[PDB]
């Protein structure tokens, strides 16, 4: 079942850096259920060279994502892919991910956001890579979406307090409102996901069974409509705390959490 996902994303922790054994150990973790993995940042931890060998050593294929927020980070993960460019195989990159919710954070304008995307694209382009930027259903303002190659939605129902059993429908209608801005370019999914633990959200309930449920409930949606997905996410997160340290399809310790039956929903 190496198609269950079509990707899983996949967190690192700044201060406990992996390694690429240890990328290795995850990805092999992950390789019965996915063969695609995407890492958030260039610079950050050298997560970007460090995965690309994890991948290419096991077969499996990558989204790179750029990091961008800060002034400083525009000029520094530009660099980052030059580096990467330069010094790596990319043959296994299935996209590059121009920030994710830089709009939604307001760390730049649209028109800003779009030179820079043209920008990059003129450094991958020739290399065979194709540019997304990541966000929130309703931030994704033609003067960006001309520059794009796709689009990728970030959405969680579980922090807009709708219950489970509407969760992944939900998605599937914000999915609709990206298409409604896409002007007809294809239109993935860079995150969605539910917790395990730590309490609830008004009416989202965090419990095993429901994140089983959304699990579930997604695959089967993304598959109905043949929607690319990249899930959130493999692993536990222990450092970021309450909900937010229990998203992972498999545990921090790379176990299996009971109660996940890793399949779709059809």
């Amino acid at each position: 079942g190496s198609q269950t996902f079509y990707g899983i994303n996949y967190g690192v922790n700044e201060n406990s850096c992996p390694t690429v054994d240890s990328m290795k150990n995850d990805f092999n973790v992950l390789k019965p259920y996915t063969n695609r993995v995407r890492t958030f940042a260039l610079s950050v931890c050298n997560q970007a060279s460090l995965a690309l060998a994890a991948t290419q050593a096991l077969g499996m294929r990558i989204y790179l994502g750029m990091w961008i927020d800060r002034p400083d980070t525009f000029d520094n993960e530009m660099n980052a892919l030059k580096n990467i460019l330069a010094n790596n195989d990319v043959s296994n990159v299935d996209g590059l991910i121009v920030g994710s919710e830089v709009l939604y954070r307001g760390d730049t304008d649209p028109q800003s956001l779009a030179n820079y995307i043209k920008q990059v694209k003129e450094l991958v382009a020739p290399h065979g890579i194709k540019v997304a930027t990541a966000d929130v259903y309703y931030k994704f303002p033609e003067v960006v979406v001309k520059e794009l190659d796709f689009l990728m939605m970030n959405a969680f129902p579980y922090w807009e307090g709708v219950t489970i059993d509407n969760a992944a429908d939900t998605l599937m209608s914000h999915y609709d409102q990206v298409v409604g801005a896409s002007l007809g370019k294809p239109v993935k999914i860079s995150e969605t996901g539910w917790p395990s633990a730590g309490g609830n959200f008004q009416s989202s309930v965090a419990s095993v069974e429901n994140e089983n449920k959304y699990l579930h409930d997604v695959l089967c949606r993304v598959k109905q409509r043949n929607i690319d997905l990249l899930y959130f996410s493999a692993f536990d997160e222990p450092y970021r705390g309450g909900v937010e340290a229990h998203f992972g399809v498999l545990g921090s310790d790379r176990n299996t959490k009971p109660g996940i039956t890793i399949e779709a929903g059809c």
